[PDB]
């Protein structure tokens, strides 16, 4: 009849009540969002006298254990005293409350998907995109710190928050799906739209898969729409192929799940497999040049005449993206050099 002395529901979630005051410190205001992990609530820390976001993990061992991994990584990042640290959301502290693990983060406005929807999915400017791109690259540079070597493993608009409604700063959230560099354990990783080719092909992966995600995200930022919106993995790959063409032979020859998408011809070359529903342009004929509208006033021609949106500006943006969307994770551009690109001058 009751769960956790009546504090929980049948989904092991803590029943959030507005006005409730935790530990004579946190004044619960309202629910921010839900997730598999549990809930995130907006609360006022009367001690520090500031708003905070509390991530209330579900009262069950499986989610508790996963959250402790997140606490480990977040605390690990906190110990490294650099200024790049400030593009990761700050874990202030954590505590147990009524059998729930609670993580206290800084309070941020809204996520990057919310910003897109506010544009009615028409995107934001190349100028705002540049600011976001530089911070993300810096964030990825921080995660590439040898002692950290952290793969976020789930970069997407939803997991990128705006620091202030009137400022251009962003921060990355949700390191619950994250782990450090190591031997391959998991294979079905990342959100589909932003899933790297090496993951789709069932190959070994590293920190480069986050760079791939970033490339997808940045395009989506300026256009307002996902670059590769696959309804499944096969559709996802075919959308990727539409833009970038057939992946190199030296990659496909070593790909365990290559024949889920491709066909090895008698001459040793690879072609797409004939699927089913749906219809795709020939490989590489959906150019990023035309998606971005480099010479046609940007996405939908809505940036024509706008400053910071010349052909030269768009060419710099396109070039950086294509370096981020390299099929080869070993030659794919890295954070340190992404930041040195001409797009960021
Ligand atoms: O969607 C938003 C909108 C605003 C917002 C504000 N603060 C947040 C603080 C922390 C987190 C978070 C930390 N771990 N996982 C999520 C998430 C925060 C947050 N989120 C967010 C982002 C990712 C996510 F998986 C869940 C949320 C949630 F809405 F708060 F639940």
């Amino acid at each position: 009849k009751v769960y956790n002395d009546g504090y929980d529901d049948d989904n092991y979630d803590y029943i959030v009540k507005n006005g409730e005051k935790w530990m004579d410190r946190y004044e619960i205001d309202s629910l921010i969002g839900k997730g598999s992990f549990g809930q995130v609530v907006k609360a006022y820390d009367r001690v520090e006298q500031e708003w905070v976001a509390i991530k209330i993990i579900k009262n069950k061992k499986a989610f508790l254990n996963q959250a402790q991994i997140e606490v480990r990584l977040l605390e690990l990042m906190n110990k490294h005293d650099t200024e790049m640290k400030y593009y990761i959301v700050h874990l202030k502290r954590h505590f147990m409350f009524r059998n729930h693990l609670c993580l206290v983060f800084e309070m941020l406005s809204y996520n990057l998907y919310d910003l897109l929807r506010n544009t009615n999915f028409r995107g934001v400017s190349l100028n705002l995109t540049r600011k976001f791109a530089q911070q993300m690259c810096t964030a990825l540079l921080f995660l590439a710190t040898p002692e950290l070597s952290i793969i976020h493993c789930d970069l997407k608009p939803e997991n990128i928050l705006l620091c202030n409604p009137k400022r251009s700063a962003i921060k990355i959230v949700d390191f619950g799906s994250s782990c450090q560099l190591g031997q391959r354990i998991y294979q079905y990783i990342q959100s589909r739209f932003y899933r790297s080719p090496e993951v789709l092909l069932g190959m070994p992966y590293d920190l480069a898969i986050d760079m791939w995600s970033l490339g997808c995200i940045l395009v989506e930022m300026h256009t307002g729409e996902p670059l590769f919106s696959g309804a499944n993995e096969v559709d996802q790959m075919n959308k990727i192929v539409e833009v970038l063409g057939i992946p190199p032979a030296h990659i496909l020859d070593q790909a365990p799940k290559a024949r889920k998408f491709f066909e090895k011809l008698p001459d040793g070359t690879w072609n797409l497999k004939k699927t089913k529903k749906r219809e795709y342009k020939p490989p590489g004929t959906r150019k990023l040049h035309n998606i971005l509208g480099v010479e046609t006033g940007g996405p939908g021609g809505r940036r024509a005449g706008e400053s910071g949106h010349t052909v030269a500006d768009y060419l710099k943006f396109k070039d950086l993206i294509l370096r981020m969307l390299d099929y080869d994770p070993k030659t794919r551009i890295q954070p340190y050099y992404a930041l040195q690109h001409s797009f960021f001058k």
